[PDB]
């Protein structure tokens, strides 16, 4: 799985949890998730394709996924513990980074 | 003080910190923000008068202002750092967490 794969799983799997009636589908949605994020940040994106690999820009790239883990690990405590409604909240608040990201990096 | 004082400290301290020139400004602002998004936190928005104190909405609401002061903090911490337009490109970034809650419950 290349970047473009793993941004494909992350967008559709946004729509699963959406759409999910109980926390179990939250559950298996975010964990797919995490693992497409964590192949994400190993890449090196094409607007980024001509700097070091110890850029500052590569660097900041890649805690951007250290972050939305950390949101995606939020929202699969709550899925964990049966609470549908408040994971589906938490998985929404993935929707900024997902922007902050791509403002300036895709 | 009420939430829609807090909201007006959110609003106009984006303002300044857009507007600012060094380090000191930008955190003297981000400083009243954090402020006024945890006092914001205890208040009850007029949308969800009728709602009972642990119902899903409080729970998202409440949960929100968790997130607005931790990318709070991360800007606090690139002021602090002597690093403005990092801190200022963060603090314009707070917007998408600002409209995320809005477009539920302002
Ligand atoms: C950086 C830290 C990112 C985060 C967080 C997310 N995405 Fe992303 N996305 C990123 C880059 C660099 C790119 C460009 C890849 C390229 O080769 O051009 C993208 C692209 C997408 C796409 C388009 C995929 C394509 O075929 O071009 C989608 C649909 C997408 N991103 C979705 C998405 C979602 C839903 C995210 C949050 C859950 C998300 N991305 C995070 C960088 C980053
Ligand atoms: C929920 C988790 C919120 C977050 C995060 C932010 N705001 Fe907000 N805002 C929220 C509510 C419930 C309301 C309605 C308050 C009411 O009593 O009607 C608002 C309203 C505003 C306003 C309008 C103020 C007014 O006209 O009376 C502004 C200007 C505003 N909010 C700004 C703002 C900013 C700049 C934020 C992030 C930096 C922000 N809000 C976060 C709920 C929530
Ligand atoms: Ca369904
Ligand atoms: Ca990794
Ligand atoms: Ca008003
Ligand atoms: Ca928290
Ligand atoms: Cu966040």
């Amino acid at each position: 799985a290349d970047l473009e794969d793993n941004m494909e799983t992350l967008n559709d799997n946004l729509k699963v949890i959406e759409k999910a009636d109980n926390a179990a589908q939250v559950k298996d949605a975010l964990t797919k998730m995490r693992a497409a994020a964590l192949d994400a940040q190993k890449a090196t994106p094409p607007k980024l394709e001509d700097k070091s690999p110890d850029s500052p820009e590569m660097w900041h790239f890649r805690h951007g996924f250290d972050h939305l883990v950390g949101h995606i690990d939020d929202a699969l405590k709550l899925a964990n513990e049966g609470k549908v409604k408040e994971a589906q909240a938490a998985a929404e608040q993935l929707k900024c980074h997902c922007n902050h990201c791509h403002q300036h990096y895709r």
